[PDB]
Protein backbone atom coordinates (compact mmCIF):
# COMPACT_ATOMS: atom_id res chain seq x y z
CA UNK A 1 0.00 0.00 0.00
CA UNK A 2 2.26 2.75 -1.50
CA UNK A 3 0.69 5.85 -2.19
CA UNK A 4 2.47 8.34 -3.93
CA UNK A 5 4.94 8.98 -6.44
CA UNK A 6 7.22 11.08 -3.99
CA UNK A 7 6.95 8.10 -1.05
CA UNK A 8 7.76 5.39 -3.85
CA UNK A 9 10.89 7.23 -5.10
CA UNK A 10 12.32 7.80 -1.30
CA UNK A 11 11.44 3.85 -0.48
CA UNK A 12 12.84 3.39 -3.66
CA UNK A 13 15.96 4.60 -2.33
CA UNK A 14 16.00 3.66 0.94
CA UNK A 15 16.01 0.14 -0.18
CA UNK A 16 18.76 0.94 -2.63
CA UNK A 17 20.82 2.63 0.20
CA UNK A 18 20.41 -0.99 2.36
CA UNK A 19 21.63 -3.47 -0.64
CA UNK A 20 24.80 -0.82 -0.84
CA UNK A 21 26.07 -1.19 2.80
CA UNK A 22 24.60 -4.69 2.65
CA UNK A 23 26.05 -6.17 -0.72
CA UNK A 24 27.64 -3.28 -2.13
CA UNK A 25 28.78 -5.30 -5.59
CA UNK A 26 25.86 -7.82 -6.21
CA UNK A 27 23.09 -7.19 -9.17
CA UNK A 28 20.34 -6.28 -6.79
CA UNK A 29 22.76 -2.93 -5.37
CA UNK A 30 23.73 -2.05 -9.19
CA UNK A 31 20.00 -2.59 -10.26
CA UNK A 32 18.01 -1.02 -6.88
CA UNK A 33 20.62 2.13 -7.41
CA UNK A 34 19.89 2.33 -11.58
CA UNK A 35 16.25 2.56 -10.37
CA UNK A 36 16.67 4.98 -8.17
CA UNK A 37 18.75 7.30 -11.11
CA UNK A 38 15.77 6.43 -13.25
CA UNK A 39 13.37 8.01 -10.91
CA UNK A 40 14.63 11.50 -10.80
CA UNK A 41 14.44 13.19 -13.54
CA UNK A 42 16.62 11.48 -15.56
CA UNK A 43 16.37 13.17 -19.52
CA UNK A 44 16.55 16.94 -17.57
CA UNK A 45 20.13 16.15 -16.54
CA UNK A 46 21.28 14.26 -19.38
CA UNK A 47 19.72 17.08 -21.67
CA UNK A 48 21.52 19.95 -20.17
CA UNK A 49 24.89 17.84 -20.04
CA UNK A 50 24.71 16.89 -23.80
CA UNK A 51 24.36 20.30 -24.43
CA UNK A 52 26.94 21.59 -22.65
CA UNK A 53 29.04 19.34 -24.16
CA UNK A 54 27.94 20.74 -27.66
CA UNK A 55 28.52 24.50 -26.28
CA UNK A 56 26.29 25.50 -28.81
CA UNK A 57 23.25 25.13 -31.19
CA UNK B 1 13.37 1.76 9.29
CA UNK B 2 15.26 -1.24 7.13
CA UNK B 3 16.24 -4.03 9.69
CA UNK B 4 16.42 -6.90 7.43
CA UNK B 5 17.04 -8.54 4.11
CA UNK B 6 13.66 -10.01 3.60
CA UNK B 7 11.88 -6.81 4.84
CA UNK B 8 14.20 -4.97 2.19
CA UNK B 9 13.39 -7.67 -0.71
CA UNK B 10 9.61 -7.06 1.02
CA UNK B 11 10.21 -3.04 0.18
CA UNK B 12 11.66 -3.63 -3.29
CA UNK B 13 9.01 -5.57 -4.34
CA UNK B 14 6.01 -3.37 -3.63
CA UNK B 15 8.30 -0.70 -4.91
CA UNK B 16 8.05 -2.24 -8.38
CA UNK B 17 4.41 -3.20 -7.98
CA UNK B 18 3.86 0.82 -7.81
CA UNK B 19 5.99 1.35 -10.75
CA UNK B 20 4.77 -1.34 -13.15
CA UNK B 21 1.01 -0.21 -11.66
CA UNK B 22 1.82 3.64 -12.46
CA UNK B 23 4.29 3.85 -15.24
CA UNK B 24 4.25 0.47 -16.50
CA UNK B 25 7.09 -0.24 -18.84
CA UNK B 26 9.18 2.78 -18.01
CA UNK B 27 12.85 1.98 -16.94
CA UNK B 28 12.59 2.53 -13.21
CA UNK B 29 9.44 0.13 -13.27
CA UNK B 30 11.43 -2.62 -15.49
CA UNK B 31 15.06 -1.86 -13.23
CA UNK B 32 13.09 -2.20 -10.08
CA UNK B 33 11.30 -5.26 -11.08
CA UNK B 34 14.67 -6.91 -12.35
CA UNK B 35 16.44 -6.02 -8.75
CA UNK B 36 13.68 -7.80 -7.13
CA UNK B 37 14.04 -10.44 -9.31
CA UNK B 38 17.58 -11.17 -8.51
CA UNK B 39 17.87 -10.53 -4.81
CA UNK B 40 16.57 -14.00 -4.35
CA UNK B 41 19.66 -15.03 -6.46
CA UNK B 42 22.40 -16.23 -3.79
CA UNK B 43 26.15 -15.39 -3.90
CA UNK B 44 27.46 -18.66 -4.85
CA UNK B 45 24.82 -18.42 -8.47
CA UNK B 46 25.50 -15.06 -9.31
CA UNK B 47 29.36 -14.22 -8.88
CA UNK B 48 29.44 -16.63 -11.57
CA UNK B 49 26.48 -15.93 -13.90
CA UNK B 50 27.41 -12.57 -14.31
CA UNK B 51 30.85 -13.09 -15.89
CA UNK B 52 29.75 -16.14 -17.80
CA UNK B 53 31.72 -16.81 -21.20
Amino acid sequence: HIQNRAQAVDQLRAVARYFRQTEPHSPVAYLADKAAEWADMPLHKWLESVVKDDGSL
